[PDB]
DNA sequence: GGATGTATATATCTGACACGTGCCTGGAGACTAGGGAGTAATCCCCTTGGCGGTTAAAACGCGGGGGACAGCGCGTACGTG
C-alpha cells in the first residue's frame, strides 16, 4: 500500500522460526522472505547468492 | 724356693658445680598519640541454579609401522694391584 518495499528485518527466536516461515509462505507468498541461519558457508552462500 | 693373678688403698685427670663480680640489657612504672577496630554508605564482582545455540574439541575405533626392548658379540676403556 506504502509502497515502503526495502530491506526490512525480523528478529524472532529460533525455536519459532518455522511457525514464522510458514506464516509467510502462507499469507504473503509474493514476497521475498529470506531465512537467515546456519554456520558460515550458509550464511555466505545466502550473502553472495541472494 | 721363685714367679704369677687378684683385691683394697692413694694420687691424678676431668667435666660439672658453688661462689664472686661486673655490666649491661631487660623489666617496672607512667604518659601519650596514633594505629587499628568498629560503623555506615555505595557500587562492582562473585555464587548457585537454571536455559538456548554453535561448534570445535574430545572420545572412540582400527590399521600399521616405527620405535622400545631384549639378546648377542666385541673390543676397549676402566678397575685393580
Amino acid at each position: 500500500a506504502r509502497r515502503q518495499n526495502g530491506p526490512h528485518i525480523i528478529v524472532v527466536p529460533l525455536s519459532t522460526m518455522p511457525a514464522w516461515l510458514d506464516t509467510f509462505e502462507k499469507w504473503a507468498p509474493d514476497l521475498n522472505c529470506i531465512c537467515y541461519m546456519g554456520n558460515q558457508k550458509s550464511r555466505d552462500t545466502i550473502r553472495e547468492y541472494e
